[PDB]
RNA sequence: GGGGCCAUGAUCGAGAGGGACGGCCGGGGGCAUUCGUAUUGCGCCGCUAGAGGUGAAAUUCUUGGACCGGCGCAAGACGGA
């Protein structure tokens, strides 16, 4: 089995699904939600991160990749740590097409320490 | 102005305090260092067209390579759990 890593960028407004080689330098295949949908509306939607996966299946097995390490991904920083809405619906999708999916582990960039998130002390008052 | 004489003259030790002293204790304070990232900026490597953001949209960034992935680099805040 052709071990690969997947990083799934699953924030909000956006999911992204990034497909490279085991040291993560060479780019195999990415697509985004948007590259499915035409609205971007419908981006953060699972069933767009749906379609991404699946034709991410087919470039993978066309070069030879057969299994993908799982990096999940949320915004991290300052922003929210727990990952978008497309987290689950690419993982199954990249498991449901045929593929091999090993060692799940989610990298979120956590800091010690942040400075100012963006939005005042007030908060965002939607 | 020399002795004698007196039970010869100082109550303490505050369920007040000061200070000493012993083992400490604590995000008390000043200053100098160590470290952790993250955000942001830049270079290289790799692939591709949308990406940012929003309830939705748009400004904005974008085959002058944006966003995204790695190797990195630099600066300034902050000191999470």
């Amino acid at each position: 089995n052709v071990f690969g890593v997947c990083h799934i960028f699953a924030s909000f407004n956006d999911t992204f699904v990034h497909v490279t080689d085991l040291s993560g330098k060479e780019t195999i295949c990415r697509v985004t939600g948007g590259m499915k949908v035409k609205a971007d509306r419908d981006e953060s939607s699972p069933y767009a991160a749906m379609l991404a996966a699946q034709d991410v299946a087919q470039k993978c097995k066309e070069l030879g990749i057969t299994a993908l390490h799982i990096k999940l991904r949320a915004t991290g920083g300052n922003r929210t740590k727990t990952p978008g809405p497309g987290a689950q619906s690419a993982l199954r999708a990249l498991a449901r097409s045929g593929m091999k999916i090993g060692r799940i582990e989610d990298v979120t960039p956590i800091p010690s320490d942040s400075t100012r998130r963006k939005g005042g002390r007030r908060g965002r008052r939607l």
